[PDB]
């Protein structure tokens, strides 16, 4: 199609490897570019950790209010929110919001611990039918994004389907689903990524990711005014270990997708 030719041209212009999956929930149509190739998830994995904890809270009704101590030893490389509560506590709700809306790495590690390790996050993915997602490491090493390394990867197709199920489907309870959507809509890190390629009138909930090899990711649910919502995943990685982020590539991919509607 035209869209796939334009995405291929964008990729060629960028010097990297681009993965895109769009699900149009109107007719359940899909648009895929390298849809079944593995990409490093980096912080887009935080959606799965938060959702797994939300799933736990369906049975443990008070779980999200559980206080969790933030100790200096817990701090890793990027802890914008956890830093504000060292030697204090954050609830699991506050940690989930920090992981999602600020991409706090300490928060992510506390969510992983709550789930019994990376295998507990992966287990949740399997439980909702995602056979592709794999979380192998904690923060910060899950962002190494080494070419060919299958650790901490998924495919665009798999992530799109899973994000659809978590936000628009019923993989989560009604209150949990609404909470996740609210959190994603309140993301603070996404202004230059998918959001920047879309009409300003559309409502977006997204989770960005960045890592080594210039890995620049964004996964989003999109609510166009007067139109069925869309799920869009954009993954991008580069051949140089110290490559710079390229959020403009994700904005451009979103713009190309939006034009084709
Ligand atoms: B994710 O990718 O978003 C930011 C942090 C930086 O380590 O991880």
């Amino acid at each position: 199609s035209a869209v796939q030719q334009k995405l291929a041209a964008l990729e060629k212009s960028s010097g990297g490897r681009l993965g895109v999956a769009l699900i149009d929930t109107a007719d359940n149509t899909q648009v895929l570019y390298r849809g079944d190739e593995r990409f490093p998830m980096c912080s887009t994995s935080k959606v799965m950790a938060a959702a797994a904890v939300l799933k736990q809270s369906e049975t443990q009704k008070q779980l999200l209010n559980q206080p969790v101590e933030i100790k200096p030893a817990d701090l890793v490389n990027y802890n914008p929110i956890a830093e504000k509560h060292v030697n204090g506590t954050m609830t699991l709700a506050e940690l989930s919001a920090a992981a999602l809306q600020y991409s706090d790495n300490t928060a992510m590690n506390k969510l992983i611990a709550q789930l019994g390790g990376p295998g507990g996050v992966t287990a949740f993915a399997r439980a909702i039918g995602d056979e592709t997602f794999r979380l192998d490491r904690t923060e910060p090493t899950l962002n190494t994004a080494i070419p060919g390394d299958p650790r901490d990867t998924t495919t665009p197709r798999a992530m799109a389907q899973t994000l659809r199920q978590l936000t628009l489907g019923h993989a989560l309870g009604e209150t949990q689903r609404a909470q996740l959507v609210t959190w994603l809509k309140g993301n603070t890190t996404g202004a230059a990524s998918i959001r920047a390629g879309l009409p300003t009138s559309w409502t977006v909930g997204d989770k960005t990711g960045s890592g080594d090899y210039g890995t620049t990711n964004d996964i989003a649910v999109i609510w166009p005014q007067g139109r069925a919502p869309l799920v869009l995943v954009t993954y991008f990685t580069q051949p140089q270990q110290n490559a710079e982020s390229r959020r403009d590539v994700l904005a451009s991919a979103a713009r190309i997708i939006a034009e084709g509607l």
